[PDB]
């Protein structure tokens, strides 16, 4: 039953150890589902956004045989390793709006999708036109380079009561290298093309 | 006595384990008792509301024979499993204003009713009219589908006489939604708050 | 000594267990001592207030013989049961400004008086007049009914001129704190509260 | 070594028990070093202030022989008893800006100096003149009376005061006081800090 | 492997004890990488900044033989000693925007770089001109003097700055300071960071 699965998880899950298999990197899939655009300032180039951050990855230290057992459980994220994702152009702390629970499938596949309110620095010019503005958000591991964590991409849920509407969303994979460091860090660049409603 | 009951509750309650019995779902009742409407913005469609979030459910692992005992106790919710409920259109963290204590009956019936201040995105249009505005708030489990958690409904009586607004009607209807991504159904209660400026 | 008294207190105190004796309720005395009034909004009927919440009750499981010991000690409230008081018309979380320490007397009497800043919904009308405004705040247990917790004022009436800031834009004309026992539709039980009427006006 | 000292302190320190020696009081020294005056409101009589709260006292239960060991260490305040000091006229929670670490000397002398931003209710009248306003802040133990805690002052303190503030400090006086209340038979000691300051 | 390295760190790390090698000081390198200027107030002399706080130091108790193992790991900072650095003219709590993880190399070298949003008191005069304003930020250990913590610059500091800010960076200079105070017999080291920036 579920208590057993959680107990075993508590026994074997190592929340501070990245679950790399055969010394290849962990493949993290990240996809943003925009829910609201709350505040926009064309002068400062700052936006206040609400989004579901769909995150999936594999951790075999959580897996169990589900032949006559449940095949999925909800588990506190503190009992699990979670990717240390950060939005590189963020200017507020992510405000998590939802219960911090992840879904674990018996094969060790993990899905964690918090609802997040966060403020970003990005290009707001054109928000009042019909081409719209395009705000770019880059999300990637803060401390794990491309050999430890890879980041891959995978408007339906957007609020009808926003002052804004979404024209398009593109999610592309990027990789940034730095002076200080020899390795490249992956991110997904999320282009939010949106404009103020007419 | 009460130390005994709390002590056994500490022995038996598994706060991270959903108390499903025989693989039926936990049946959760949710009812919002509105106390105040504090800030209203028709331009941005945002409201600041205070409500008592009446939440009831059963956890039989908490039960005790109450023949020569109290049949009810107050218990910190951190000692209990609580449903992972979220308001889908919330745009602030719920700010809990009250002591986070639930009431537990000897048969394992749990009552948790925090007073909550929260900000929502919803249709504020018509608030200064005689029809009023109708703000809809949907509350449901964030990670548990209908085979694990069911949500059912069970309001001017508690509403502040000092609000600038008055309540015209409250309707609570249950929904059950299936998704693109996912094979299972998720239940919610939709609370339609019809209110206007005095 | 003090280290011993706190040791015994930790041996026997249970913060999640109301210290009811002989199936009777715990008698809680509550008194709000207002120190400042920060914001008042007559349009929205809201106030921002700072007050000392004098809270006393008895817990006989903490008692000790003080013939050759101190007769009073300070204890983290995380080591004690404290009443789950809430103001029914609060519109913000209580913000505690002071060290969260309770005073425990050798006979088991507990005094906890946090300094608190909080916002309330209440009648602000007349505050710019000379009759003043009268804002009523009700404080009672959130989850314990009258057979488990009773709530009383310590003293009912004062002008509070011993505690209220002289540098406020407001002055206090009167504070009367009276006991109530108010009921709800849903429930067969009565809940006790103290209703605190703050009569104050803008200077 | 330093780990040994931290261990010994954890063994002898009772962070929840006041370190009175044979029922005489703990002598706490308190001194405010003003760093900035951030917001000032003459209509509401409120000021937003940043200050270093120098707090020193003795806990002989922490002492050790430092003949060939360090004579001082830094320790999380959670490992120590600290005085339950509070400002009687504060209207906000003190916002601690610095790491919450105390310095402990091998003779058991403790220094804790948080940098604090806090908002107060006090006399702001005259702030736009050349005599300036004089704001009084009272800091004392919240729950310990004078036989348990005594409070004494330890300057212009403009030595640390910010030059980029809109305000300047004309004088700071720190006087010791001890005030009694109606209900109760005992007095509580405090340091009253007088900030004479004006708009530049 | 990595579980073994973390287990080993957890076994050997002493998070509340400063890891001096003999009686030499712990050498912390500090470098601020400015990312944004969010708010600027020329009347009050206050700025709101976002920056990456590059912090490096060595702790050999964390060292391991990485012969056929990984040479680096990510570790929660709660498992490590980290220097009690504080900004001397800050007027808000540092708000950490990023996961609070440090990078540890097999030789005991630690890299911790949080993204931080913080408000400072500093000279904002000239921001609407072409000389620009020069805001100066001082960062150093709050409680460890120079015989326990040394603080030095690394060496850019403005390459990763947002192109979408209302402001631009004209120059960043980082110099080392060393101050002794009236009260205390020791000197405390800091890094001074000069941010020359203007409104576009
Ligand atoms: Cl000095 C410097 C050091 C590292 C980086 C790389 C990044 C931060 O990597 C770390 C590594 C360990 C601890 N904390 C941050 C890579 C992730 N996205 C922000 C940049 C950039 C700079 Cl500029
Ligand atoms: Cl993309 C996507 C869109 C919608 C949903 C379904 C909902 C979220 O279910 C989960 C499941 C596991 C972890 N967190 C959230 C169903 C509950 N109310 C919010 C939506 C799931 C996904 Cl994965
Ligand atoms: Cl619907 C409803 C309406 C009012 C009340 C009574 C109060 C809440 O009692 C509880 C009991 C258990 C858990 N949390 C609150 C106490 C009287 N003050 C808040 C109202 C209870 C319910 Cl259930
Ligand atoms: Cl009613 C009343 C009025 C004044 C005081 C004295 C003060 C509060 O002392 C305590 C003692 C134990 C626990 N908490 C507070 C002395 C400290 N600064 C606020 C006042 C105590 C009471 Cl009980
Ligand atoms: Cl009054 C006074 C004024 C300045 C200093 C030195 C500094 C603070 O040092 C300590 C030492 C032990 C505990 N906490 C702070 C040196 C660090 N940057 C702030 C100043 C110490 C004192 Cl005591």
């Amino acid at each position: 039953d579920r208590a057993d699965i959680l107990y075993n998880i508590r026994q074997t899950s190592r929340p501070d150890v990245i679950p790399t298999q055969r010394d290849r990197p962990v493949a993290v899939s990240v996809s943003l589902k925009f829910i609201n655009i709350l505040e926009v300032n064309e002068i400062t180039n700052e936006v206040d956004v609400v989004f579901w951050q769909q995150t999936t990855w594999s951790d075999r230290t959580l897996a169990w045989n589900s032949s006559h057992s449940p095949d999925q459980v909800s588990v506190p994220i503190s009992s699990l390793w979670v990717p240390d994702l950060a939005a590189y152009n963020a200017i507020s702390k992510p405000e998590v709006l939802t219960p911090q629970l992840a879904r674990v499938v018996s094969d060790g596949e993990v899905l964690y999708m918090p609802s997040i309110r966060q403020r970003f620095s990005c290009d707001v010019s054109g928000v009042d036109t019909e081409s719209g503005a395009t705000c770019r958000i880059k999300i990637g591991s803060w401390t794990h380079h491309s050999r430890e964590i890879s980041v891959d991409p995978t408007s339906e849920y957007f609020s009808q009561y926003s002052r804004f509407e979404i024209l398009d969303v593109t999610q592309k994979k990027n990789s940034v290298t730095y002076s200080c460091c020899p390795e490249a860090y992956e991110d997904v660049e999320v282009s939010l093309n949106f404009r103020k409603k007419g």
